């Protein structure tokens, strides 16, 4: 009648959930706070470690998901040199890296591919492969010619396409082509790690 463990999940709480948030902490993948409430945010960092580690993307930290967060999975980026933003589009994942090490995994979302149609014409939201750089910045809430809600502080790296915060970062491409992630991510690209206009940008 004992009870099974608990698997961290959406909604737990306890010192299992606190040493999820400190391990996920340790481990690159972002998150500000353990302490011990598995709310939002842990829920960004969670999935970002399942998308990472190639896991089902459930949420739900169990035997197989704590089998790769005890083997320190960390992805490994594909430059060598100075400071690089990589977007592994089939992972979903965004990685801060700094001389071919990662500083920082952060769960993201691109464009799920499909069509849609705007000023009165279709286009298809598929997310540009390639090697591109920040080339213009906008600080604060802003609209978007490609996505239909607002992009918080996004960085533009072609055209309209941008990494910018946004409310819902699922664990499937859901954009129309932009590469979204929490505004809390964003925030810290910004304003603690530093992604200054030239940063190169790396989709694949
Ligand atoms: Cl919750
Ligand atoms: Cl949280
Ligand atoms: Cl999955
Ligand atoms: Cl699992």
């Amino acid at each position: 009648e004992p009870p099974a463990p608990q698997y961290p999940q959406r909604g737990s709480t306890g010192p299992e959930v606190l040493a999820l948030q400190q391990r996920l902490m340790d481990l690159g993948y972002f998150i500000l706070k353990a302490d011990g409430d598995y709310g939002w945010a842990t829920q960004q960092a969670v999935w970002a470690f399942q998308k990472a580690a190639g896991l089902y993307r459930d949420g739900v930290v169990g035997p197989q998901t704590q089998a790769a967060l005890d083997a320190g999975y960390r992805p490994t980026p594909r430059s060598s040199s100075g400071k690089v933003v990589e977007i592994d589009l089939d992972k979903q994942i965004l990685l801060a890296v700094e001389d071919g090490r990662v500083v920082r995994i952060i769960n993201a979302s691109s464009g799920n591919g499909e069509t849609y149609e705007a000023k009165g014409r279709t286009y298809r939201a598929t997310t540009p492969r390639g090697d591109f750089a920040v080339y213009m910045q906008r600080d604060g809430m802003h609209s978007s010619t490609l996505e239909l809600g607002d992009m918080w502080r996004p960085k533009y790296f072609r055209g309209g396409y941008a990494v910018h915060g946004s409310s819902s970062i699922p664990t499937y491409p859901a954009s129309h082509g932009c590469v979204r992630v929490s505004n809390a991510a964003m925030n810290w690209l910004w304003d603690s790690w530093g992604m200054p206009i030239g940063t190169r940008v790396l989709l694949y």
